[PDB]
């Protein structure tokens, strides 16, 4: 409510970024200028992934400002953080399309969001390379944008109007605009009737210069031909040749799918083993047919049944989907797909018939649905049974040597003594001397050896445990190799546990450009889960620095990892105790310049001695990414705290609040900023926040003070003052703390101020009022006030009460708010002043006139009007 006045004044606005002076020498990328924060939001879009989101947002009306500022947010930080960023950017946007009264600001969004990505273009200009970087991410994002905003609100006759308009402009020759143009036109994915007399027209326009120049549409009917050629018969090299070929254009690629899907879905027999990996993973390749996949799948689901074992590879697919798989919203067919899969089975030679990353999916979607139904959950209850069954019949070794024998095929060679000893050896030493090549000519075996591996384990756990760390031991395997073994059978927890250091660097990034299973999330999910191990390996390989090779590789690793891990909440806490560890630990002006690097590492994202401001507007460049400016900021705010002098921190302490602040001169930005500032303040320590508090409040009151006098720039002074007074007081009530800084000298002049005049009140009487309530706010001022009354000699009158009835005099009809606050106060303070005489009565009798001034009944309330 403190930023009240703020969200009446934005219009159709738009964002421009632009680089300063001092972030030019260094690289650094400008972050679009924000109209709102909606921080809160941006943090929660972080966390949620695996949540209800949808139905809780629509609980808050921020679809004028949120909605495109979430567009922003999808389109800047994510490439492996956020999977389905986009699509959740369009659920979101369908649901308030969904959710629709008039045809004010519901269409019109659509053409807000067409004249940011034409932004964008202009931000790119003629050889800006910090430009560049941000207008080409902004491409992509624009181009994902295009692809979901043409499937539910976009029009292709109001797009081409639009870019038709635009050329005009550009008559005078102008780099930026032309390239522009071409690249927005050039992957519109627009209906094939209906673009090739506007598409092929609009390029004829700006055929001159233009490297694709005349038949565009003839490049869409040579590529559609290379992509159904290649698919049909082999041509899996030539099928990544195509996308690298292709990549230049992205419509061409989506033309091919639909294609592509219509002869999956025809042939009666069903896709089994490494070709649906394949199929999938070809597919996965290109961007825009996301559903076509989906499609596919549940097609395959609805067709007769694959083989068995590639039905529980097929799974991880929907493990790896994710928050992706509520997309479909094809989950009640899919229980019952599940269930029919479950009815399905026969002829199934595995005893063991694990069902663990099947069963963990059913949790999930239990968890998820929150909904009860019949055929989910009799089917969700059988599942768990079996798998408990077997395990306990895991013991027996009948079980264990007939599932054995008949992978093996030979009755005499049992191997049931010391299966784990003589089984894992040969396991290990089969399966990795044909996994790296790939080139066997049965799929059978490998998948046989596999299984019974599998066996083993689940027959001793413990076995299992020692075989694993004996293999360690001997370290016969090679690293590259058992990053592969890893993948399928072998336990990451177990890797993690015990590992080399060179062996630790090699866990952390695996390559899947070859087919293999999908390994996903094991990785995701360690990432996820600390951030004290890795920040731990950084440091220790960090301080070797040697060889060229792990020391180069930890530092890439560790920018790479921050970037990679999501905003979360209880990430940004670990994320702000490393990042504070960081800057903390260096002890030189130029590892200070080392920092500099994590920006430009954070604004990019591709796969003289100067003193405090320079840093401050460095911190001030940030838009949504606050996890690293906070930590920096709050590591400068605990450094000018201590300065180990009672004066310094006054003369310090102020300095760099009030540069930081006139710096940012903003409204959701500088609320950012304070609160980030006063967020890792507090973080930090609990009674050094409060001491900022004060500061501020200090700082507050002499901004207050100059209020008699200044009688200036009241708007601009007091959002920044009410936001960062507000911050703080928030950060008060949440640290249970009802303690104030004594200014009795201020508020009193105020005032009194206030009260003499009743013009001096109706001017900017919303910056006054709104002060004064938040100063008043807090009841610990108050009882001391109270006190004082009490242990003051006879009956002299009280500067504060006189102050107050003064102001409930004089504030009449300066705004409907106003009175109310005032009414409140005055309602608040009789009801301290009872609280007070709990005791035996202390005399003030100034109660009586207090009293007639708020009443909720009668004439009294008519009065307040």
């Amino acid at each position: 409510s403190l930023k009240n006045n703020s969200s009446i004044r934005n219009v159709i606005m738009s964002a421009s970024n632009a680089n300063d002076f001092q972030l030019t020498i260094v690289t650094c990328k400008q972050f679009p200028k924000l109209s709102c924060i909606q921080l809160n939001c941006i943090d929660t879009q972080f966390t949620k992934l695996l949540d209800d989101n949808p139905t809780e947002f629509d609980w808050p009306t921020y679809v004028d400002q949120n909605p495109l500022t979430m567009h922003k947010i999808i389109q800047l930080i994510l490439w492996s953080i956020h999977p389905s960023r986009q699509f959740d950017h369009y659920e979101s946007n369908q649901l308030v399309a969904k959710l629709l009264l008039l045809r004010i600001n519901s269409t019109d969004e659509d053409l807000h969001e067409f004249q940011i990505e034409d932004a964008i273009w202009s931000l790119v200009f003629q050889l800006a390379k910090n430009f560049s970087a941000q207008k080409r991410v902004v491409s992509y994002m624009m181009p994902s944008l295009y692809r979901l905003l043409n499937i539910l609100i976009t029009y292709g006759i109001i797009k081409v109007p639009t870019y038709i308009r635009k050329l005009i402009s550009s008559g005078l020759l102008y780099l930026q605009d032309s390239n522009d143009k071409f690249v927005h036109v050039q992957l519109l994915i627009n209906l094939k009737i209906s673009p090739l007399m506007k598409s092929q027209y609009n390029m004829v326009l700006r055929n001159v210069m233009e490297y694709d120049v005349k038949f565009y549409e003839i490049f869409n009917f040579d590529q559609l031909v290379e992509i159904t050629e290649q698919i049909k018969m082999r041509i899996l090299s030539n099928d990544i040749t195509n996308l690298q070929l292709s990549k230049t254009p992205l419509s061409i690629k989506i033309m091919v799918a639909e294609w592509y899907l219509s002869h999956l879905c025809s042939g009666i027999l069903s896709s089994v083993n490494r070709t649906v990996l394949l199929k999938i993973f070809k597919i996965f390749c290109i961007d825009l047919e996301v559903f076509h996949h989906f499609f596919k799948w549940i097609e395959f689901i609805v067709y007769h049944q694959l083989l068995s074992d590639i039905e529980s590879l097929e799974a991880l697919m929907d493990i790896l989907l994710c928050y992706q798989k509520l997309f479909s919203q094809f989950i009640n067919d899919h229980i019952l797909f599940t269930k029919t899969f479950i009815f399905i089975y026969k002829k199934v030679l595995k005893e063991k018939d694990v069902p663990a990353y099947n069963v963990t999916s059913f949790m999930p979607f239990w968890k998820f649905f929150m909904k009860n139904f019949p055929f989910v959950l009799k089917v969700d209850n059988d599942l768990r049974i079996e798998l408990q069954s077997v395990y306990n019949d895991e013991k027996l070794k009948t079980e264990k040597l007939k599932n054995d024998k008949s992978e093996v095929l030979k009755v005499y060679s049992m191997i049931n003594n010391s299966n784990q000893a003589v089984g894992q050896t040969w396991n290990f030493p089969e399966v990795f001397q044909v996994n790296i090549r790939f080139l066997l000519h049965n799929s059978e075996i490998i998948d046989t050896n596999t299984s019974k591996q599998f066996q083993k384990a689940r027959n001793n756990v413990m076995l299992l445990i020692a075989t694993n760390l004996k293999e360690y031991n001997k370290f016969m395997s090679i690293f590259l190799k058992r990053k592969d073994f890893t993948n399928k059978n072998l336990i990451q927890l177990i890797s993690l546990k015990l590992l080399t250091f060179e062996v630790t660097q090699n866990v952390l990034g695996l390559e899947y450009i070859i087919r293999l299973l999908p390994i996903n999330l094991e990785n995701n999910d360690g990432s996820y889960g600390l951030f004290l191990k890795y920040h731990k390996e950084q440091f220790i390989k960090s301080n070797f620095e040697k060889i060229l090779l792990t020391c180069y590789e930890l530092e890439k690793k560790y920018h790479g990892n921050e970037c990679e891990i999501n905003y979360y909440e209880i990430l940004l806490k670990i994320l702000i105790t490393y990042g504070s560890s960081p800057k903390l630990l260096a002890t030189s002006t130029k590892i200070i310049m080392l920092l500099l690097n994590d920006s430009v590492e954070n604004s990019s994202n591709i796969l003289v001695d100067e003193i405090d401001h320079v840093e401050y507007y460095v911190m001030m460049d940030f838009a949504n990414l606050w996890v690293f400016q906070a930590f920096t900021c709050f590591c400068i705010k605990k450094i000018m705290e201590n300065n180990e002098p009672a004066m310094a921190m006054e003369d310090l302490k102020n300095f760099i609040f009030q540069i930081i602040e006139i710096t940012n001169s903003n409204d959701l930005c500088s609320q950012i900023f304070d609160q980030l500032k006063d967020m890792q303040t507090i973080e930090m320590i609990t009674q050094i926040v409060e001491k900022d508090f004060c500061t501020s409040c200090l700082q507050n009151n002499n901004q207050k003070i100059d209020d008699n006098y200044i009688v200036v720039v009241i708007e601009i002074i007091t959002s920044l003052s009410m936001r960062f007074q507000r911050e703080t007081s928030g950060m008060i009530v949440i640290s249970m703390e009802n303690y104030h800084l004594l200014i009795k000298i201020i508020r009193q002049l105020s005032e009194l101020n206030e009260g003499n005049l009743s013009k001096r009140e109706i001017q900017i009487d919303a910056v006054l009022k709104i002060f004064s309530f938040h100063q008043d706010s807090i009841f610990q001022r108050i009882i001391a006030d109270l006190s004082a009354d009490k242990p003051t000699s006879p009956f002299i009158d009280s500067i504060c009460k006189l102050f107050d009835k003064i102001s409930f005099n004089l504030r009449l009809k300066l705004f409907l708010y106003e009175i109310l606050s005032s009414l409140k106060s005055f309602a608040i303070y009789s009801s301290t002043i009872d609280a007070p005489a709990f005791h035996t009565s202390g005399k003030v009798e100034l109660p009586k006139k207090l009293l007639n001034l708020p009443p909720f009944q009668v004439s009294s309330f008519v009065k307040e009007t």
